[PDB]
């Protein structure tokens, strides 16, 4: 499914990401939008060979299993297949591990780059 923002604020908020590691809401609702445009499946090949999963766009070099990236990882013990489903159970519980694996919200390339240092409240205005 695509999400609307506040549908999505609501959802993410239901899961408990609101405040989640001290990071307010509306940094979850700019990361989604700038990662995948609140698209459970969108999806995003690299060149080193990994893929970016679902409405987070979690990587399968280090957080899920796609059983085509030499080398990775799978931290959230997760087929990267369960990241492409409309719930986005699999991506909040992958996210709250990696926001608490020891640099934050950093882990998000849209979120470093689009989101963090700006007025991110701004995002569930009218939610
Ligand atoms: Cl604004
Ligand atoms: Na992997």
């Amino acid at each position: 499914k695509v999400f609307g923002r506040c549908e999505l604020a609501a959802a993410m908020k239901r899961h408990g990401l609101d405040n989640y590691r001290g990071y307010s809401l509306g940094n979850w609702v700019c990361a989604a939008k700038f990662e995948s445009n609140f698209n459970t499946q969108a999806t995003n090949r690299n060149t080193d060979g990994s893929t970016d999963y679902g409405i987070l766009q979690i990587n399968s070099r280090w957080w899920c299993n796609d059983g085509r990236t030499p080398g990775s990882r799978n931290l959230c013990n997760i087929p990267c297949s369960a990241l492409l489903s409309s719930d986005i159970t699999a991506s909040v519980n992958c996210a709250k591990k990696i926001v608490s694996d020891g640099n934050g919200m950093n882990a998000w390339v849209a979120w470093r780059n689009r989101c963090k240092g700006t007025d991110v409240q701004a995002w569930i205005r009218g939610c």
